[PDB]
């Protein structure tokens, strides 16, 4: 796993994610909003390798926030550490929005790394929704209360003669992605649930806007990982004399971001109808993109056809 990717890949523990749009901004919003600076930075979207390099000098001038590993987790199972481990996941503690703030920049960086030497062979609006989720994550949880506002996505060269184990690379990175995006949508979707509750519309409004726009960058994420996975497949037609050793898989069942994410949006559904009720349209999109997300489970993960 180290030979394919940045590992540790540090991580907060998505049970201790806050809950209301107020406790969000408190936790995160002033990091995020650094983050959305330096990833907007003059030149920065120039291009691919400037992106890459602004989202690199972003990191680095951050102030630092984690405090080494979890360790013992009670609430951890070994099947959840099973399913972190073969991600090269370290769950680490510290305040787990600016974590999260942290780890959407670090998996930024793992895929420009690989798209700026060899490309995509992603279709262009396919790379506009995938990339587009870490701006539609950043610029929300940098002022949670609003919508977040799309922003210029540089395109990437096509894809490039293929190196060994490339697709391995894109198969890991870009699930990191996917473990960024959970929990972002999770924290999207608590809030939606706590604003509708408490009878704040426009809170209901902005974190609804804000799912839907983070369930489009899984949908692309997840074009991502079928792409990486197809030809993962292909590079695995040749017999080995040595045991043949599987891609890494996550498991669903023990898969704790993705098993935070799906609770919160089942207890959503009520939120949902009354923002349609009270005229708004973000239901009926995000109903689309939950669709299309859900559909594009087909090709990534093992427990679809
Ligand atoms: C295999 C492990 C994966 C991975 C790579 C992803 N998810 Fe998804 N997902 C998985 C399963 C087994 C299910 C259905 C569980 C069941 O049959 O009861 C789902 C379903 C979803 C849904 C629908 C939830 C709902 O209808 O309430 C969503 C919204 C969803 N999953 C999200 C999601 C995202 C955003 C992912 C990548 C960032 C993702 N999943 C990956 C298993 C898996």
């Amino acid at each position: 796993v180290a030979q394919v990717a940045t590992v540790p890949f540090r991580l907060g523990r998505p049970e201790e994610l806050p809950g209301t749009l107020d406790e969000l901004r408190a936790a995160v919003s002033a990091r995020a909003g650094e983050a959305v600076r330096g990833l907007n930075r003059p030149g920065a979207r120039t291009d691919l390798a400037a992106l890459l390099a602004a989202t690199e000098r972003t990191r680095a001038a951050l102030a630092p926030v984690g405090a080494g590993p979890v360790g013992d987790d009670p609430s951890e199972s070994e099947a959840n550490r099973d399913n972190d481990l073969a991600f090269g996941i370290v769950r680490t503690r510290g305040p787990v929005a600016e974590l999260l703030v942290d780890a959407a920049l670090a998996a930024l960086a793992g895929i420009l790394e690989v798209a700026v030497d060899r490309g995509s062979d992603l279709e262009d609006a396919a790379w506009q929704r995938f990339i587009g989720g870490f701006d539609a994550l950043l610029g929300w949880l940098a002022d949670p209360h609003s919508a977040p506002r799309p922003a210029t996505v540089p395109g990437a060269g096509p894809a490039g003669p293929p190196v060994h184990q490339d697709a391995l690379r894109r198969w890991v990175r870009g699930h990191h992605v996917f473990m960024v995006l959970a929990q972002g949508c999770a924290l999207a979707t608590a809030c939606l649930r706590d604003s509708a509750a408490r009878g704040d519309l426009p809170g209901a409004e902005a974190s609804a806007a804000a799912a839907e726009a983070l369930m489009r960058g899984c949908q692309g994420a997840l074009l991502y990982a079928g792409d990486a996975n197809r030809e993962q497949y292909n590079e695995q037609i040749r017999p080995t004399l040595m045991p043949p050793v599987a891609p890494p898989k996550m498991s669903g069942l023990h898969w704790r971001d993705h098993e935070v994410l799906i609770k919160e949006l089942a207890g959503s559904r009520d939120a949902w109808e009354w923002l349609s009720a009270q005229g708004s349209e973000r239901p009926a999109t995000f109903r689309a993109a939950l669709a299309e997300t859900y559909d594009s489970h087909i090709g990534v993960c093992g427990h679809f056809v």
